[PDB]
């Protein structure tokens, strides 16, 4: 029974309102928003949702393990750890600044529907899970960096994130579990 599910259409999440804790819906391919569930909703999935998002300190809620699955591009650069991949076996020497270019565009990409973060992170992610669409699969917190986790967990099933930053290099993650 319980779930993560929102029961929102793809590309849409939640958002709280800046005064009194309204909820509302995000399209964030169009930047849409709207108060009323939108179409394709599952009404009750999302009700059910928001019951126990209003009751868990307005956070998304986690699975029966305490846990949350995230896919995730990542683009390595000179001052990450292990600056070597399976596409970049000989060392990565691309900047920072090289790597938060390179992700931003990838990111407008995902967004707009061009593509799916699973398919760039096939071929364009240094992370051993470019092979499985990007999958890191679920774990709790305290077992991935510091801001990888405080991106995962503030996400709603189906939301991507913005450009996150750790010692790995920079990521774009897409919550799905």
């Amino acid at each position: 029974m319980a779930s993560t599910s929102t029961g929102l259409p793809p590309n849409w999440t939640i958002r709280v309102s800046r005064s009194h804790n309204k909820e509302y819906f995000l399209n964030q391919s169009t930047n849409e928003s709207s108060w009323d569930p939108p179409y394709g909703t599952d009404k009750e999935v999302l009700n059910a949702y928001i019951a126990k998002f209003k009751n868990n300190g307005y956070k998304p809620l986690v699975n029966e393990d305490g846990q949350v699955r995230v896919s995730h591009l990542l683009i390595k650069n000179n001052q990450s750890r292990k600056p070597k991949s399976w596409k970049s076996p000989d060392g990565i020497s691309r900047t920072r600044d090289e790597s938060i270019q390179i992700l931003k565009k990838h990111l407008e990409r995902i967004l707009s529907g061009e593509v799916k973060l699973s398919e760039l992170a096939n071929t364009e992610s240094d992370c051993s899970s470019h092979d499985r669409g990007g999958d890191l699969g679920f774990f709790s917190k305290g077992q991935m960096q510091p801001p990888f986790e405080e991106a995962a967990f503030n996400l709603h099933v189906g939301e991507v994130s913005n450009i996150i930053e750790t010692n790995s290099g920079v990521h774009i993650l897409q919550r799905t579990g």
